[PDB]
């Protein structure tokens, strides 16, 4: 409904989450392809994705930087990106800029928050469990495709060393 109340709710739920390690399942309407992996998140900006043998890879995301390690070809790739949406998972909501908070739907002991990125015009739906506060889903929608991510076997506020979000030759 009202935008600033939605901002309050989102920042509360995200403050609750200081980090998480979970398994993820990702799919898209573009195809019938499914993807599985692990995801690590440490709130001061650090995100990491381990994609499983069908597409074996390790991605580390922080702000504008993607670090991609292909484990098959054992190849590294450091690239500058924007991706304001996914990295929102690892974000202090107080600091986040260039975002519109559209809606907040509550139903079935489950909380959904809708936002849009001003630049990319990409929509994001964030799905939390009310009790305990956990991020269980994230969908990203555009006029052409929609992507679904579902997290399971979640571990909120668990210890993860900053050395985890790092690999090198
Ligand atoms: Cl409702």
């Amino acid at each position: 409904g009202h935008t600033e109340t939605i901002k309050e709710e989102l920042l509360s739920y995200f403050s609750a989450i200081h980090s998480f390690k979970a398994e993820f399942v990702q799919t898209s309407s573009a195809n019938n392809d499914i993807q599985h992996g692990m995801v690590f998140m440490k709130k001061p900006g650090l995100l990491k994705w381990d994609y499983y043998p069908p597409t074996p890879a390790s991605i580390i995301m922080h702000g504008r930087t993607i670090s991609y390690y292909d484990k098959e070809l054992e190849e590294y790739s450091y690239s500058i990106i924007n991706n304001p949406i996914i990295n929102l998972l690892s974000s202090d909501i107080k600091d986040i800029k260039d975002i519109i908070f559209l809606n907040t739907s509550t139903t079935d002991s489950k909380k959904v928050i809708t936002i849009q990125d001003q630049k990319t015009a990409l929509l994001a739906d964030i799905i939390f469990n009310t009790n305990p506060i956990t991020i269980v889903g994230l969908n990203i929608a555009s006029p052409d495709s929609i992507t679904y991510i579902k997290f399971y076997n979640i571990q909120n506020n668990i210890t993860i060393k900053d050395t985890e979000f790092k690999h090198s030759t």
